[PDB]
């Protein structure tokens, strides 16, 4: 039974990152994780089982996983440790992370570009891509 967010399915190593310090500032992260998170080189693992999706990410900083079904909402704990409630939908081919907390709110979108995932993640004005190649 293949799906289409089988897509995303593997096992995926960051490859570049552009302003990534600046949304972290923006979420609200602090000095010292800011620059050990933008030190790293993350490994994505992305796996389906039936309806549950998992992402898994390990690196040197933090290793982090979360599994959910599209469109139920889930209790996440982030790589810079804040405690969110997050749904992730399918739209048009994207998987879309949105992350509520403190009554603020970002955007994680996931999207199969060539043969990148590409990652662009979006606090109030302020964007950050990182693109990832298969491992
Ligand atoms: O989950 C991780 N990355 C994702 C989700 C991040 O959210 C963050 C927001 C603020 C601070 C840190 C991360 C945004 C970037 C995403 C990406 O795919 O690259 C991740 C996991 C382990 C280590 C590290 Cl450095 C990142």
């Amino acid at each position: 039974g293949s799906h289409m967010c089988d897509a995303f399915v593997g096992t995926w190593k960051l490859v570049s990152s552009e302003n990534f310090d600046d949304y972290m500032k923006e979420v609200g992260v602090g000095f010292a994780t800011r620059k050990v998170a933008g030190m790293a080189k993350p490994n994505m693992i992305i796996s389906v089982n039936g309806d549950v999706i998992t992402i898994k990410s390990e690196s040197t900083f933090k290793n982090t996983e979360i599994s959910f079904i599209l469109g139920q909402e889930f209790d996440e704990v982030t790589a810079d440790d804040r405690k969110v409630k997050s749904t992730i939908t399918l739209d048009g081919g994207v998987l879309v992370h949105v992350q509520k907390w403190d009554g603020k709110s970002t955007t994680i979108k996931r999207k199969r570009e060539d043969d990148k995932l590409v990652v662009e993640c979006v606090m109030k004005g302020v964007t950050s891509t990182r693109v990832y190649e298969r491992a």
